[PDB]
Parts: C-alpha cells; structure tokens; sequence
C-alpha cells in the first residue's frame, strides 16, 4: 500500500566513494531485496547518464549487477500522473525532476529515502524522509556482480554534473 | 544550435517488429551518429524499463548494443527546465513525460523525431516533426553487437503496458 521511494542517490549511493553513503544504501536494498520500490523514470535516466559518462571498461563491470539488480528485484518503474505535475508547479529552486519527485512523494504520501541534501532540509519532506536501515544480503551471484562492480567509484561531482 | 530531438520510440524502434519502423530508426541513427541527439532523463528510463522486464538473456545481448552507442555518439542526456514544467501544466490527455517532452520540443523550437501516433497527431508539434532518413551506418565493432543484440524484440505492447 505505502510503497518505498527513492531516486538516483540511493541507488547510485551503493558505488558512493564515501564509505557511509554506501554503507546506508546497503543497508536499503539489502532490508528490501524481497519488498517493493518505487523509481520514476527521470531518476532511472539520472543513473544512465552518469553511468554513460565513464569509461568503457567500468561501464562493463557495473552494469551486470544493476541490470540483474532491477531484473530480480520487484523494483515499480513508473512515471508521475497529472495530480504530481500540477502540484510540482505550484510549489515555489529545485531542478524539474526534483519537483516532481517532492510533488509525488507528497501527494501519494509514500516513503522516501534520498542521500540528496537539498531535498532532505526541506520541511515538506520531514513527514515522510526515513531513516536508512542498517547492516544485517543478496544472494551469492548477485553478490559477486557488485563486489565485481565495486571498481565503479560514483561521487558527489558525478551529481553535480549531471544533466 | 538546434539539436535534433527523440523520444523512446526512435531508439527502440531500432529492434521493433516492424520492419518499416525499424529502418526508420536505423536511418536516423545512420545519418546523425557523428552529430548532436537530444534525450530527457524519462525517454531514458521508459527504454530501460521496458528492457528490464525481458529476459535475463535477452537482456545481455541488447545492453552491449545500447552501452556501447551511448558512449560513442555523442547523445545529450538532460532535464526539462521550468520554462517547460510551467507550459507542461497549461497545456490541456496525454502521460506527463509526453507533456514534459511535447513543451520541451514547443519552447525551444527543436526538431523532434518520434514513432508516438498520439504525439505525431498533434498540430502544435506538426512545425517541428521531421521526417526520418532513408538507408544509406555503425563501425563494424558496433554493428556486430547490433546484429547479435537483434535477438531484443520490441512490439507496440511494450508501449502500451509500460509504466
């Protein structure tokens, strides 16, 4: 009923230099490997594009374990529906896929989980901001993927730079 | 200065059951392959998310194909900005990622590149809908994981049943 939703800096937070931001995404898709996840389209693409910018060598051995990541893991991809694009325009300066993020997590009153420090001062999304949870796993092939994948280093120039 | 502009359904006409649509996107990507192609981060997701729910070996002989021609053709990868979001709620039934993308090409008088029949039906996009080149292509590296990603199949119940 109350899906979980995140964006790009929960899953591109698992190849996050800083060792805590990897540690708290870990922590999600290792508490909601079996659960449900929502992820809009734009923050799908915020992850390509990132990813498409590196080299061809690390693009090969990431990509394996986010393609059978979202492929084995019941994650929702959708978009936003006319209720979330009326209300991201009548809120007053974040970019226009943040908008609607904020304006979908409010309207639908859903979870969120974001490492994005512009989005987690906001006081509309205090409400339903939650905590990250921490370490208790995928499985073994899946685990091999991402330690494989590891080699992928995602920073916070790589979100700077986006778009 | 103007950048042409497409949606998903010119890059996954690429592998569509059709034949006819399939050489319209092959034309394309065969005359602009060293110029400028524009893609919102939604395009980008609605392509994976329809390729996610195939097969795990569909999927890792589609993917080389895709990784490799977004690193090698220089294809810009960005958002809608508020300029758009504002025209994309005035506008009066369409999905949000086609108002986002249909302001998009309205406010900055870009070409635009698109199987979509309920976009292509619209008068307003009718000064900047282009017609797709014919046959005239990929080096060779690319053009063999094009072939052997061809085993993808993309219908028009993969639109239908997205999101």
């Amino acid at each position: 009923a109350s899906i979980a939703v995140i964006d790009a800096t929960v899953f591109m937070g698992m190849h996050h230099s800083d060792p805590e931001v990897r540690a708290q995404s870990l922590g999600f898709f290792g508490a909601f490997y079996s659960r449900q996840v929502m992820m809009s389209f734009g923050q799908i693409g915020i992850c390509d594009a990132i990813i498409w910018k590196k080299s061809r060598h690390l693009q090969d051995v990431y990509y394996p374990f986010m393609d059978v990541l979202h492929t084995d893991m019941d994650i929702q991809r959708q978009g936003y529906c006319n209720k979330v694009l009326k209300r991201a325009c009548l809120e007053p300066r974040l970019s226009v896929e943040k908008r609607l993020l904020v304006a979908h997590v409010v309207e639908h009153q859903l979870p969120f989980y974001t490492h994005d420090d512009s989005l987690r001062e906001l006081g509309l999304l205090k409400p339903f901001l939650k905590t990250f949870p921490a370490s208790a796993v995928f499985p073994e092939n899946l685990q091999r993927l991402y330690e494989q994948s590891m080699e992928m280093t995602i920073g916070k120039e790589d979100f700077q730079h986006v778009g």
